[PDB]
C-alpha cells in the first residue's frame, strides 16, 4: 500500500527520483521552462550535473516526509504551507503540482511494481486542494 | 532528538552519508577490504567513482528507514533480519556494524549541527544485538 510505496521510493530515492522528474518533464515539456539550467540536456547529460541529482532527490525526500505525515492520503495544511511559502515555488499554480502527480501516477502503473497507484492519484489530489487553501493560484 | 537527525540527515543524505562513510573507511582503513576499488584512493577520488556516492546513499536510505521504524532506538527484528541475510553481507559480524557506528558517533559530536549522538551510540547497539539475535556471528 501508500506506506509501503514510501519505503520503495525511500530505498532508491536518488533513482526514482530522477526517473520520476524527467517522466514528469518528458510528458509536459513547457514545464522545463521552470529549471533554466536543465533547457537542452540529455537525460544523461542531466545525471553529470550536481544541481541535477541533488535538486531532484531534496524534492522527493520532502515529498515523502509530506507523503508519511498524511493520514489516509490527506496530507497537513502545515507541509501544504511549507511548499507554498517555498521562494523557489512563488510563481506555481496548482496546475503545476498536478502534472507532477499525473505524471508520478503513470510512471507508476507502468512500472514493474505493485505501486498503490490510486492512492498516489488521491494523495496528489488532496494535495493540490491543500495548496489551494494555502493560497496557491 | 534521534527523529529529528533522522530527517536532518534525509535532507541532505548523499553529502551526510559520504562523509559519515568516508569517517568510517579512515577510522577503519582495512574495512575497505569488504569492498570494491577502493583501497589506494583518498577522500576527493571516492567522491568521484561512478558507484561510490550511490552506494552510501542506498546504504543510508536504508539505515534511516530502519531508524525511522524504531521505537526508542530499538530496532524492529525484521530489518535487523534483512541486513543479516543480504547476500551482500553475507561475510559480516556483528563488529564490522559496530565500527560503523562509532565513527558515525564520533562524526556526529564533532560536527557543527546539533545531533543526539548518544541516541545513535544506544540505535548502533541496539541493532547489534538485533543482528546478534538474528543470527549473525
Ligand atoms: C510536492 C511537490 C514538490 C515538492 C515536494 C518540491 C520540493 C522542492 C524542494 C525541496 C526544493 C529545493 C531543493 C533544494 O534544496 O535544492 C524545490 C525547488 C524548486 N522547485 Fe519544487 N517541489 C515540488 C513541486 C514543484 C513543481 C511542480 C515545480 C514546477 C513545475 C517546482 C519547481 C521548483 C523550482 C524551479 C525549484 C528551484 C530549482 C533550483 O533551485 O534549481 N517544484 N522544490
Ligand atoms: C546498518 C548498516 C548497514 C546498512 C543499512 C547497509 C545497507 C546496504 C545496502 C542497501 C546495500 C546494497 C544493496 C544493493 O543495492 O545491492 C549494501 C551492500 C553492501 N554492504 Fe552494507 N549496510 C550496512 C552495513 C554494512 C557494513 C558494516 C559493511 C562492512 C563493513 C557492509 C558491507 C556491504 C557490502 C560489501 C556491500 C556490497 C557492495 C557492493 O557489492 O557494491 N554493510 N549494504
Amino acid at each position: 500500500g501508500f506506506k509501503q510505496d514510501i519505503a520503495t521510493l525511500r530505498g532508491d530515492l536518488r533513482t526514482y527520483a530522477q526517473d520520476i522528474f524527467l517522466a514528469f518533464l518528458n510528458k509536459y515539456p513547457d514545464e522545463r521552462r521552470y529549471f533554466k539550467n536543465y533547457v537542452g540536456k540529455s537525460d544523461q547529460e542531466l545525471k553529470s550535473m550536481a544541481k541535477f541529482g541533488d535538486h531532484t532527490e531534496k524534492v522527493f525526500n520532502l515529498m515523502m516526509e509530506v507523503a508519511d505525515r498524511a493520514t489516509d492520503c490527506v496530507p497537513l495544511a502545515s507541509d501544504a504551507n511549507t511548499l507554498v511559502q517555498m521562494k523557489q515555488h512563488s510563481s506555481l499554480t496548482t496546475g503545476n503540482f498536478e502534472k507532477l502527480f499525473v505524471a508520478l501516477v503513470e510512471y507508476m502503473r507502468a512500472s514493474g511494481q505493485s505501486f498503490d497507484s490510486q492512492s498516489w492519484d488521491r494523495f496528489g489530489k488532496n494535495l493540490v486542494s491543500a495548496l489551494s487553501s494555502a493560497g496557491m493560484k
